[PDB]
């Protein structure tokens, strides 16, 4: 579109990705959530789970905002995630890199709301030795900023989902659970907030 | 080519690649085919297939579009798909990242006609327990746009191929099926229309 | 050289490696020709070869050529492929992307023939079956450009042998062939040139 | 910020990352510990382990410094890696190349000190024979910058924390040593300083 | 270093890596060591040797020097190898990438001496077959230029140093040979010398 192009023009005209989008002595919220799509394997010798999840992240950059007037049939945009600035989350957990499925775009709303859904492939440390009881193993997921305190990116929890699971596969669920914490860190002077993905399963039959 | 040198630097001049083309209230229909190649392997524990196929897929960029007088020879370009926009294509199960074993280039008619046609292997999630019997295994791999919905990326479906599959291979086709949907999300006002790829397979000694 | 480097500024002014040099209503003709360095491995259950290609590919792009005189010393020089047009060349029954494993550069004439000559390992689709029959296994391993018809690139056969060919290995060699042959797609009226390598071999002893 | 960006904008044009940020006669001291987190694998045929560290790295940039009236609400800023020198740490025993687990970012304070925090996965060459015995296997994994002498980059430890190795897991530590150590060359005559972590480990039971 | 930062400045000036540093008609000598760090695994089916090599290679690039009176502390720099001209040496028995576990940067004197010293694991063809026996398998790792010739890229060995062999390992060292070739190719006028590291080794007791 011709007014999707001119604003593009725009979008790109003074913006830098390395920036976190904070205003004035306010914080960067951003939304998260991880819905587990599959257990891949698990690694009993080597205390290891190979995980698909489905990222819900959004926050609000406002230099990604328009006069909706300027540009008319313009009400959302497909951005790719290099294009812009997205949270420096971590996972705590991951003994290896995060091998991203989907696209690598994010939408962009008119109030410069910014809606990041990727499915990740990812494997983590976790204690899977009682894979093979009804108790079922138990991996406490970390996820959170990297290099940002709790006064620059505050990171908040949405709405999980778990109907997203697999249904065929070896392992059953026993139970999801989602948390959001805050600690300080000797280290810092400055507290840190992260999400933790809890996760019981185990081997069917 | 001449004129083909001052084409390329012309539709590239105020090109935007991360732009959907859509023209004033109209969708870009893509049409989409996918042509099952080979089964490569099956994990029967892990539940995934490893499959590679043959992905026919073309659209109208109205941005693309020449006047063949202003140059001459240039019917049709191969260009890098890097430097065009291409629809933001997801394989919903998908469990590993694709391997494109083609050249990555699309061509490009004099109109905006652009025709991407790659071969991607790639890893999916399947329940594949039923390989081994005469019903055998069914894999119904979901693909769509994961960002844009009907009214900005219309999927089409285009007439499919099963004539490219490898006849030697541990694995037969009991039947394969292409059907194009729209679907609802909680999420959003406006639907997400979607091709799903279903395959049903058996292995050729399974006596 | 001081004219090497004022060459490769003047190579680089006005060049687009996206356009084939095609010169008014004459195709590219390309030469080619594989050559087998070692047959890797078999997977007589996926039916895979896995194998080690040694590619003498030329062609000669007009854009490239320079006068002598205006840059003395300089009778070649090795450009990155990255830099020039390189024929689209596609391996039609591959299974894995190329390993290219020499230095991924080509040599260019004052008259601008280019020589780009790569060991590649790749991983192809085949009837490995009869491997260990004294008939062996066929692989019949197709290449051609991806995009262009005949008219535009020519793709050519060079006469190779088989003096490449590694004498350890559990592999020995009963046939290689080479072919090159123009098809016809429902989709276009102009034709796609392609040259077949074919291979029968089978385990020693 | 609106600052930030000012910031961000003045540190790109005017900073060189290939420069050392040494300041006339005196060395540049990088701050450096190793935490392990947790042994993934060991190879006993092959003879290497595959561990997971959380590295500390710190050091002072005078390029990166600014006072507060220059960018005013700005404090730190995290910057991408490839954008700041960053010491040339080489694993001297390292057998696979680096597979960093975190967001590649470094936080930069107002006074040039720099704050790289990296998890990660790395396999290493080691005599892990003894891994099943009481004494156990001993791995002595040296570190240190491969260009830069100690007139240049003055490696210094740092206080090591063990309290985030892994409680789960085969392997057990014995003990965990870490020593800083300057090398004479016969190439060069200027030393070159390293820091060795020794880890004792072993099959639990 | 304010005069480093001044000198990165020149050296950058109208630098091109692609360029051969030649100086009108005379070769740029490049001196070349491999020192075995140690065998990682034999594939006696795949008939492969996996390695861990240190590679020594210098060589002069007339266009970096400068005078250290213009620049006072400036006596040497490092420079990322991405920056500047690297010889294009091509490992011809190499039947995988090379893995390079050391930083990626080379050191340079102030009259263009470039030393280049990375730690290679690369998997190569071999004869593995008597590995078991007291004669042990000999390995033939021929190394040289793809593009340049005698007249262009000299190729000189220096001292090899089995010193840095790894003591543990199922493989002892039975002998190692490095000798410097002419080879004559059908192709072409001028000579193409190599570099051929040999090693025999065997399975220890
Ligand atoms: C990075 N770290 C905080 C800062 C910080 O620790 C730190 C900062 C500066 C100096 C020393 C330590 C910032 C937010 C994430 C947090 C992560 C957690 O600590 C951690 C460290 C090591 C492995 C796993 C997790
Ligand atoms: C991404 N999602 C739709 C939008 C949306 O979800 C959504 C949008 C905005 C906010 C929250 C959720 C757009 C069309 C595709 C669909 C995909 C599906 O989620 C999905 C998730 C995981 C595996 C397979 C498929
Ligand atoms: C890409 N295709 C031709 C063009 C074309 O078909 C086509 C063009 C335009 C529209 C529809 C179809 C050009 C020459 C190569 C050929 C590729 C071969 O089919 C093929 C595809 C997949 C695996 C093996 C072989
Ligand atoms: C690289 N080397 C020193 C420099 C130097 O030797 C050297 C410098 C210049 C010329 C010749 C040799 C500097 C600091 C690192 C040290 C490491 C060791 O060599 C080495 C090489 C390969 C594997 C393990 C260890
Ligand atoms: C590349 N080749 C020479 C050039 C040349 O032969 C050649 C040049 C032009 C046309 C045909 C052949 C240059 C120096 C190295 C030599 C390498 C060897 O061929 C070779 C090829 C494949 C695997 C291992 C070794
Ligand atoms: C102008 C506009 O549409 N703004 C919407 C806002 O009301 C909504 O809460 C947000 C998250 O979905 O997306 C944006
Ligand atoms: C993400 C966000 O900011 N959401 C809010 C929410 O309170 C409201 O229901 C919505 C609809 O206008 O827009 C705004
Ligand atoms: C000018 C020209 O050649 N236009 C063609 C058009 O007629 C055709 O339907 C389309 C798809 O093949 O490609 C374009
Ligand atoms: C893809 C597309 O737009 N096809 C149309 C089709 O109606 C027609 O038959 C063809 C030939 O001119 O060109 C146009
Ligand atoms: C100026 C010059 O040397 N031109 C040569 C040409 O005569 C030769 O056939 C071609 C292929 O080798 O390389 C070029
Ligand atoms: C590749 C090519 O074009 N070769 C031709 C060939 O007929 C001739 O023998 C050679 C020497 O001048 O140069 C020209
Ligand atoms: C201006 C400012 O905040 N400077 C601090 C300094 O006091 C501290 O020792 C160093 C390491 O944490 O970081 C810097
Ligand atoms: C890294 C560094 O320089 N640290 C010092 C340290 O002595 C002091 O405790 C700190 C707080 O002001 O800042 C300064
Ligand atoms: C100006 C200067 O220091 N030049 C030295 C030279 O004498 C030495 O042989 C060479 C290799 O180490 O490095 C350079
Ligand atoms: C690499 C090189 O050119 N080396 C030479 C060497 O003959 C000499 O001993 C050294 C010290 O000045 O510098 C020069
Ligand atoms: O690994 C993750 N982030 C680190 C950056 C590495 O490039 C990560 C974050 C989330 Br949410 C997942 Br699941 N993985
Ligand atoms: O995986 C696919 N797209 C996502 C790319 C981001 O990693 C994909 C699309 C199609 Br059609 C296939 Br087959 N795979
Ligand atoms: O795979 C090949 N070419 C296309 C690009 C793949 O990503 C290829 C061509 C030749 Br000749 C060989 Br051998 N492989
Ligand atoms: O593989 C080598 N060079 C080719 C570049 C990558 O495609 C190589 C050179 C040396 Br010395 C070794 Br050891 N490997
Ligand atoms: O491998 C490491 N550095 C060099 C990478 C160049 O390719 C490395 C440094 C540290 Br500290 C660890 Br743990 N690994």
């Amino acid at each position: 579109g011709e007014f999707q192009r001119k604003l593009y023009k725009e979008l790109v005209k003074n913006y830098n990705p390395d920036v976190i989008p904070t205003q004035r002595d306010r914080p960067v919220t951003v939304y998260f959530s991880l819905s587990l799509l599959q257990i891949m394997d698990v690694d009993e010798k080597n205390q290891v789970v190979d995980v698909v999840f489905w990222l819900q992240m959004s926050w609000t950059d406002h230099y990604l905002q328009w006069n909706v007037s300027e540009y008319p049939g313009v009400k959302q945009v497909s951005v790719p995630i290099s294009s812009l600035w997205v949270p420096d989350l971590a996972a705590y957990n991951a003994i290896s890199k995060p091998e991203v499925l989907t696209p690598q775009l994010a939408l962009v709303n008119s109030s410069g709301h910014v809606q990041y859904l990727p499915s990740i492939r990812q494997r983590f440390s976790c204690d899977v030795s009682g894979v093979d009881t009804e108790s079922g193993a138990t991996c406490k997921l970390k996820f959170g900023s990297w290099t940002h305190h709790s006064r620059e990116l505050d990171l908040q929890m949405q709405e999980a989902d778990i109907s997203g699971y697999i249904p065929y596969s070896r392992f059953e669920l026993v139970g999801v659970t989602q948390k959001r914490s805050e600690r300080f860190y000797e280290c810092c002077k400055e507290p840190y907030p992260d999400v933790t993905f809890t996760v019981t399963f185990r081997k069917k039959g």
